């Protein structure tokens, strides 16, 4: 049976090919995760269908309804068999779904419009002029909401009450906000995305400071899935073979426009 | 049931405390992994006994004899219940034992005596004047043996046949060799150790170039062990709580000497 792969439209992980309107199925997409999915499928010997997550979210549990959304929800409720995307491995997610060992390492970082007088999370927490926020329904927002660390707690206290909302629905929306805010908005997103955008026209944004944490992305499967073991080994193999490093260079720097 | 923890004497992960000769049990040791064992045990609710791996090795499968040695062997043959040490998550190991998500991220790096005219792996491969090797029975040696990447394969071809042997039994042995070879020997070891040593007297070593790969250390358990799940969630919890970062800052920086 064809394996249903849930993923998210997030450059450069999954993107629409130039002539996608003339293409069908998996041929409509290109990107790091499109390439990765092919490698994993070949190694695990299965056929698959890439499907873009319906609500366009990574995945969080509704504190009220206790219902999971995004890619996590699609796995939890049986809509998809596996998730291949820049989905972060976290405690609350590991409680409901399985994750392979990481295929990419990263951490939350700060994106600023070049020239913005900010160099750290501490800087952001101390000032009021420059607003800052994160993407909704993901591990980054949960990071600040749950942090007991002084700096991050202060930032969360501010973000949770900010008006207008400093939270964005997608990475693209956040990038646009940084670029159009004349330096009055800083965006908290993972290092992977930050460094990617840093290499794309108009080259007006940049990553400042070190990462706030260290974590990774994992391929996810519903709890008890029979695909789990083989996928985990496939990831480890592809990494040791240097394929993952090649894919990173391919989509991040070989095509860099800055 | 007292959980038997197999680990290895490797500074600053596990070290004999001053006057350990008059100490007993777990109290004889100190270090990053000693602290981690305590937190993991507390979260998983178990008592444990730290034991230093008999052959002082990380773990590899002997060709021909096909028997696993080091900490991996301890787990595989039932000598230990869990391994808490700087043990790299690898494909071949994952085939015989289980690993938690990583508690530390790192990569293979190059250590040189300060002043050595080498800045990359390519440099080492492009010459023969400066010898170079890795530690025996571990992920680093296996990395070169299996790599199909031009530079690394060329390096392996040289190392496999070099005389006298460029392979060392322990990192301390590799470090001492770099320090006493007047720049005629470079050492291939993980970034964690390289960075640690660079801040220690006689402050005569340094890391050059970026890491060759990206991987992590995981807490290992016998395949199918009941401890697997709880340990994995414990590692994720501790990382998200910021404890893993505090622990590294404590054993690498707070104590740093150069
Ligand atoms: C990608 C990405 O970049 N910044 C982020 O917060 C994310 C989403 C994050 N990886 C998640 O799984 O929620
Ligand atoms: C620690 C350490 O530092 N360099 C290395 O090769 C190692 C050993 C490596 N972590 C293993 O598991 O074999």
């Amino acid at each position: 049976k064809t394996v249903v792969v849930t993923t998210i439209l997030e450059s450069p992980y999954v993107m629409m090919k130039k002539n996608h309107e003339m293409l069908e199925g998996n041929e409509r997409y290109e990107g790091y995760c499109v390439d990765l999915a092919a490698e994993i499928a070949k190694h695990c010997g299965f056929k698959y269908k890439l499907t873009i997550v319906g609500d366009g979210k990574y995945g969080a549990r509704d504190a009220d309804t206790k219902i999971w959304n995004g890619m996590v929800g699609e796995l939890v409720y049986g809509k998809a068999d596996i998730a291949i995307a820049p989905l972060t491995i976290t405690y609350v997610r590991e409680e409901v779904i399985d994750f392979s060992k990481p295929f990419m390492s990263l951490g939350i970082s700060i994106m600023i419009k070049k020239g913005t007088p900010i160099e750290s999370a501490e800087d952001l927490s101390k000032q009021t002029e420059i607003a800052y926020g994160t993407t909704d329904s993901g591990s980054t927002k949960e990071f600040f909401r749950r942090s007991k660390i002084a700096v991050f707690d202060k930032m969360w206290t501010y973000m949770r009450s900010a008006e207008p909302s400093v939270f964005v629905r997608t990475t693209a929306e956040g990038v646009a906000r940084v670029r159009k805010s004349k330096g009055k908005y800083a965006y908290l997103l993972e290092s992977t995305m930050n460094e990617y955008i840093e290499q794309r026209k108009p080259c007006d944004t940049m990553k400042v400071g070190g990462n706030l944490d260290s974590k990774g992305y994992g391929i996810a499967t519903p709890k008890g899935s029979s695909l789990g073991n083989a996928v985990n080994l496939a990831v480890l193999k592809l990494n040791e073979q240097g394929l993952l490093d090649k894919l990173k260079n391919k989509w991040w720097y070989d095509k860099g426009e800055c």
